[PDB]
């Protein structure tokens, strides 16, 4: 065991890499307090990559936080957790848990995996490792501290997170940590559809989606949130939709690596969509009537029982009805409502729906749609009138 | 002589094609005053377009009219000019004028032009008619009330109104009404730049553009709105910013007859685009600086002088600037910076600037970086990956 380790054996987590939220703990360190920085950069830093948050605990309790920042601009409450800011840079200080505070051992055990509790005193170059912690860092194990059966069952999004850090960084997870998940998994609907909304972005919408996703199927963990979705899957392995939401997935991390925003009520709208249509067909041969009608009552139904697992904000699902809205007035070539058309706010996804429906489908004459449209929104208004 | 001319015998303008602005005349008319449809609508209406706009004229006092209406939604200011409010539909409250106002004979004079000064009762199916109206509307004639030159030097910019009625509707403009312009056209240099700002949209910007320059150039009322335009143009007749003007018109007006959104920051950037393309160059030699930096002041110079003339908004100075800005960032076979650029808001313009760049200068060296720029912006993540 090894519990305090020296700037010089360790990897250099030089003092320059962090920013300055160190102005944030030099003004504890002065007051007669400690400052370790805890968790996601730390760990990063020790990885040499670029942190990405900076959060930091303190045996300060929050109302002596409150007096020695009460001069500063604090946003927001919560319990224990104090918010200062600089602007785009906002710094997390939290006090540390045991009754209620406690010391730096404890606040260690109360935190999920080993290199996600890593602790930085800038007062003394030192890290803390009560936890596996810098081992588990180098060999690459995302393990759990207490007992795995257990605090999987206190908060069952724990499991969510082990995964996401799994894909995220190259690592995999603990035998005693995997066990219980498969089993486990069907606790996540005692959880608060909202709540999971939040996972269910953080893992996808997060620039990992693809190898998330991959590890979301090997643990069960995919079922739980998105049932209307696992029904579809076929033994086969890649059907239209087994396609489709693999490549909405890699792309929309393609997207944000070259740092481009994304569009959630997308991704949804790219998975759910060969299920909709699915219950489009189901809808109209059955209680027969019109295509259009029928394929509507699909959206409020597949969006329904979709939206009871997932909270979806009210927002999101209303963009998403409008890219599949799109797709019917697409398909019908025709002429001047393309301008009325072209101009729609969702517009844009709506094409790249469209245009994945097609790469997926290899349908050519789908792919027809795509040159077409795609030509007529880059093409200049002499010839976009030509094009009708 | 011919002063009141009925229902039957006047285009129909039928009491069915006026929007529930009846509901207002009519506790006008129920109320002892009496309440009359002025110009803009009764004029398209008698020629049987739809109206874009209804306003109403009476002789209740501003103080009389501001009473009956308490219990209505009633937009503020404007002496006389009072304003009632709906949904989408506003409608125009006036008082005859004329100590200051009086007889529906003596507001008829006040008006600008001729057909524009036809009046409608729905009281009484009767259009009023105390001008050459009706006739000159039959003719296809514009034609100022009064006497022409005194007029104008009273208010210039009926000079620039005259000339746009003249391109919007298919007619000619009066002989007595059009000697004085050419002569008189230089007056708009007193007026404030502000209104000339607004009244050089309504000239372009309504998508009558290119009809309503073939005239501003054919009276030299074009030259006191931008000068630093009219100082490039050639007798040739054929330079690439004469023809851009041109093209840009032309196609701002059919975004206008297809209901698309316009940009007006565009619309600038485009016209002055030469005269800043030869600033830069100039300021590039006769002063050794470089290119990127050279071009910078020209931005400068071009806006300064226009602002001299058209009070362009400090809003719209800023997009042009980067519309601009961007043709030097397009130009560089650019790597993964590319994706960042993709993204700008105002990509879709300096892509539509490109677009007729490449195309007036009939530049092969251009119009590749538009075949390019076409599909990098249709395709995907995948294919938009590879392109780079
Ligand atoms: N419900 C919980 N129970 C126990 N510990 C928790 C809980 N929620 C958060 N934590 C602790 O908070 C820390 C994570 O902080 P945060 O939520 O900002 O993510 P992070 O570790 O920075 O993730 P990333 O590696 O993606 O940056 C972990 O060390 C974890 O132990
Ligand atoms: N400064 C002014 N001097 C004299 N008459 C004016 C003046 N400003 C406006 N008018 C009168 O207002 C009427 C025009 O109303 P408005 O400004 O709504 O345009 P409009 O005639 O409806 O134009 P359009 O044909 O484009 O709809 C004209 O009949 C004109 O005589
Ligand atoms: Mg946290
Ligand atoms: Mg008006």
């Amino acid at each position: 065991q090894v519990t305090v380790i020296p700037r010089e054996q360790h990897a250099i987590s030089r003092k320059d890499i962090s920013e300055n939220a160190l102005k944030v703990m030099y003004r504890l360190n002065k007051a007669g307090y400690e400052a370790w920085l805890v968790g996601g950069g730390v760990r990063d830093l020790l990885l040499g990559k670029k942190p990405k948050d900076f959060d930091v605990t303190t045996n300060a309790t929050p109302e002596q936080v409150r007096k020695l920042f009460r001069n500063c601009r604090l946003v927001g409450r919560r319990f224990r957790l104090a918010h200062v800011m600089f602007g785009p840079e906002i710094i997390e200080v939290a006090t540390f848990r045991g009754n209620i505070f406690g010391s730096i051992e404890e606040d260690a055990q109360r935190r999920d995996f080993t290199i996600n509790s890593l602790y930085y005193s800038v007062a003394d170059f030192t890290v803390r490792d009560y936890v596996g912690g810098m081992k588990d860092l180098k060999d690459g194990v995302i393990r759990l501290i207490g007992n795995p059966e257990t605090r999987y069952r206190e908060d069952p999004v724990r499991m969510l997170r082990a995964v996401r850090f799994a894909a995220k960084l190259g690592m995999r997870i603990s035998p005693e940590t995997a066990e219980p998940i498969p089993r486990l998994a069907t606790l996540l609907n005692d959880i608060p559809p909202a709540h999971l909304f939040e996972e269910s972005l953080k893992l996808l919408q997060a620039g990992y989606g693809y190898e998330t996703y991959k590890l979301l199927c090997e643990y069960h963990l995919f079922q739980p949130l998105f049932p209307t979705i696992t029904r579809y899957f076929t033994e086969n392995g890649d059907s239209p939709m087994e396609r489709i939401i693999e490549q909405v997935l890699k792309n929309t991390d393609t997207r944000i690596h070259n740092d481009m925003r994304v569009n959630p009520a997308f991704l949804f709208a790219a998975m759910f969509w060969y299920p909709l249509l699915e219950t489009a067909q189901k809808i109209a041969q059955e209680s027969g009537l019109t295509y259009h009608d029928a394929f509507a009552l699909a959206m409020n139904d597949v969006l329904d029982e979709a939206c009871r697992s997932l909270a979806i904000p009210k927002r999101l699902t209303t963009l998403t009805r409008d890219i599949w809205q799109l797709q019917l007035r697409m398909s019908r070539r025709q002429g001047k409502r393309a301008w009325k058309l072209l101009e729609h706010p969702k517009f844009r996804a709506a094409y790249d729906l469209l245009a994945l429906r097609a790469e997926v489908e290899r349908n050519a004459e789908l792919q027809r749609l795509v040159k077409w449209w795609g030509e007529f929104q880059v093409s200049a208004p002499p010839d976009q009138k030509g094009m009708l």
